[PDB]
């Protein structure tokens, strides 16, 4: 039969990046935020004019990784460090980043995409990404 | 800004698998050595089957056609005809490195939503299209 | 050899964000499913918004148009017309893998300096250009 | 003179991926399985609609690696860990993955391709890949 | 589903080596600076020899021709002629990034099975084809 | 098989530097915003200078022209003219991803040996060629 | 309103690479020096005819990395080694190099690009890059 | 003035690969040997029909690395291991491999290219590469 599941909308992606960039302004950070769809393809990007261009790749990779692994990128890093996850996870996919700041996006229990932030270093990247995610509480 | 949760059909792995299986059966019965590729709605592979006597280029050909049909929401043969009749600019060829405007890609539609694409390469022209259409039949 | 420090306008993240927001609003009001991309003057993305019903190719299409307009300092539609009228050699198509000579990219200018480019894909031809122009209006 | 060797057929590749996806259903995992030919080029791929897109790369890389190295990817990982294999093996080829789940395919003592599975983590990836391989017992 | 074990000829490293050696000898005797490339049936290199006075582009040219001939199972010159006479759509050019539809690639056949391809670049047109054919002679 | 040691001229870093310096001086005096690129005989960069008002595409344009001229051992403008007059097949465009058959690349020759290539982009057509030629003058 | 900031000029990039190559001559090293703009795109490259072609990539990556991270590449290496920076910083961007020899270029307190040197190994690469940077004192 | 230096000829590259493949036959190994020019661009490749396709990349990367670094790839590996070479050398260039089997080619004291072998594992790769190099004694 035909399976129906939530799909992450352009409007939802836009709302997330807008909130993240507002918070990044407030905290004085120069970042990029990226939201990807279920299959890792971009729905939204916003970059600050003082954010280095690496933050485009950092944020995309984190979003992609979280969307595909269905776990926060920080958790994967923690898992390699404590020996529970093989370190070769790093090389599984050229779009992988295990730096903190990627979070999976779930709607009605289905993974529908990912959000990633780069430019503020790990802790703040994670804090900002979470603020984006929380726009979609349901 | 965010709006409501939107739910849409999803092309399942089982559906993609059934499509490639029926296409390969028809290709063998018809005398063609092909690759058939099914992609999701974002152009990412769900299924590939290649005949060992199909050239490796058919991996690229079938993928590109499937990608193109999914993204353009049109059959690749229709785009080819639009380029020829001047209704579509020829520079469409260079818009995306995964584009192929050769016959054999068809969008996959469930409940009026484009959920993916199917592409076939190796059967030359019209037979790639016929084979791709065979794949769609398994969803009916 | 080095000369003096030169200061020029910078397209801000806020400006790029405002541009993509207004373009997406207009696209939805107009009946188009698009991606809009804004790049800095070196062709590196500042902002992207994509409609979930816009094909993934529109990511590439909009980026390429934005890149092309920023680098060439001309609207992509003007380049397309120059190729057609013979004033621009067709091999311009192959000069850079990020080039698209299809309508919908426009340079972004502040205080007479090209500071970036905007590109739109998914609305077919003239509407991509109209939408890109809407983005420029937010800077005025 | 002219050397003749087995060649992995499309039918064989198809049979392997079908069995793997059946078993993955039964075990409740969302994976991709990929089979490659002797020269690392795809013959078959099947992905579950809940499997992240990284599993395309993971499964391909594992299949490619096993086909070219003529050993299971898990064995290479084990060998780096115990110091018998130099760690720079990781960077020899951009298609390499030393994550468990790639197995070489042998017919009549000749390496004819590789099978790889990604999406279930190492142990289950290996279990699933083996089920695929066993279709070709002779 | 799996069927029987199928055995086919394999182009050996010794055969590929002999082919490139004879082609380079003929090229030097003929006044050409070339690269000759032999690929296996999946388009992966078995042998390359380049003259130090052959431009590096001849690495790409010879590889692409060898790949194309192996995958298409036809001489690249035959494909070029089909594009010109309208029997082959020109978009074949974009189906695979390793395609070259310029003369100089020929499929390698052993016991009626395509086992690889040979390509030559640097001798311009018909001489690339003649040189590629010289390589085939060593298998007889 | 190996033969004798062969010695040939080498384009030095100092020579490549002098070439790009003189080209940039002439470009500024002439009213052009360009990139000039010099490559070694294997197509690998020795020198690049870009004007901050030259679009980033000129990095690719100048490199491709320099590469093409070094590898083909001909001026890119001569290749462009050969395509137009039918003496060179148009598929030369797809032989190598670093090819540009637009005017502005010239081979660099020392003691009758091609030792590299120079390419210029950003000055449109004939001025790219004139600027590239200025670079050659510093070797005399 | 409209923000105005310094932009690294072609003339400035040229002056930097000329000075670096003069010093490299004097010290007997075969290097490449690369200068990139604010967004990591090349403004200048000079390579010695005895410098290996890897120095093109080395110098570019170092320049890019320094421009985007706003810190010297040597500092990032030091930070991974002492545990203050997560090692996965290495994989954030395919243009990253944490080898010594990249330095950010600042004009009037704004990061406007990066300079990188490769071919002399770390210490000398750093020394040469600094000589380039010092051309722009203000 | 005009500098003249040796250039590695096609004939020299051919002679090297022929000797290596003869020795590989004799030793029962399935390898690829690659010779690159001064700027890392291929002059010769020979692969055995039982050598995995990764050996194309392995041999090229080793040849490229040795040509550009002007030292054997085994030496670089040794140097990272003993702490004399920073480990980030691995990421300087996408064509780098620090696996044993790459050797620089020198003519009249000038580095003119590199030879690399892959498929026999490190020690034998190095032994085979050396046999190739020795064709050019002068």
């Amino acid at each position: 039969a035909i399976v129906r599941e939530p799909v992450l909308t352009g409007e939802q992606a836009q709302a997330m990046v807008e909130v993240v960039m507002h918070e990044a302004r407030e905290s004085g950070h120069a970042v990029t935020v990226t939201v990807v769809d279920r299959s890792g393809q971009i729905l939204a990007v916003l970059r600050d004019h003082h954010a280095g261009v690496h933050t485009l790749n950092a944020s995309y990779k984190k979003a992609y990784t979280a969307a595909s692994q269905k776990r926060e990128t920080v958790a994967i890093a923690r898992g390699i460090r404590d020996g529970s996850i093989p370190s070769d996870i790093r090389y599984l996919d050229p779009n992988f980043s295990l730096m903190e700041g990627g979070i999976p996006i779930i709607l009605e229990n289905v993974v529908v995409g990912g959000i990633g932030v780069g430019g503020a270093h790990g802790s703040e990247d994670g804090r900002l990404a979470r603020i984006g995610l929380l726009v979609l509480q349901h």
